[PDB]
């Protein structure tokens, strides 16, 4: 039993809700919140910009030190950093950004990072400003993640489409 509330159950291990991931994380304080990161951990917009804003820019400060030490992430890769005031940990995961010409096949590799964590709050990878079809992202999630994932979809219209189109 966990404290996530109001989710629709899609499969044994995948759950979905129309919610603002920032407000969800503040309420639940999950062990792991997933960020829709880029390889530079520049959290300028989309989910990343919203999560970073909610940390009063502390996420960005920590991220800049991480990059200065380690260099950029790989597309499809991840790193674990602090969750600040939102969660114990933040798993920064880089899905492909179609608006950069990145291989959509890397989306499965990106979701594989979730399997290193028993329970996660997450957005759909490569959705929104990363330019992929959120319906496809949900399919890859369900077919790749085996741990317990609570998906937050900001747009109510899109949420209804993902559910009503979910196979
Ligand atoms: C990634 C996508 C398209 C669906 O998960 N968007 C979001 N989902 C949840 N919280 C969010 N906050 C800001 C944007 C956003
Ligand atoms: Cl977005």
């Amino acid at each position: 039993v966990n404290s996530f509330s109001g989710y629709l159950k899609l499969t044994d291990n995948v759950y979905i809700k129309n919610a603002d991931i920032v407000e969800e994380a503040k309420k639940v304080k999950p062990t792991v919140v997933v960020n829709a990161a880029n390889v530079y951990l520049k959290h300028g917009g989309g989910v990343a910009g919203a999560l970073n804003k909610a940390t009063n820019n502390a996420m960005q400060v920590e991220s800049d030190d991480y990059i200065a030490t380690n260099g950029p992430l790989k597309v499809g890769g991840s790193c674990v950093l602090s969750g600040h005031n939102l969660a114990k940990h933040c798993l920064h995961v880089v899905g492909p950004n179609v608006n950069k010409g990145e291989d959509i096949q890397l989306l499965k590799s990106a979701y594989e990072n979730f399997n290193q964590h028993e329970v996660l709050l997450a957005p759909l990878l490569s959705a929104g400003i990363f330019g992929a079809d959120p319906i496809h992202s949900l399919r890859v999630c369900v077919d790749t993640v085996r741990t317990n994932v609570y998906l937050a979809v900001f747009d109510k219209n899109l949420y209804d489409k993902l559910v009503s189109s979910f196979l």
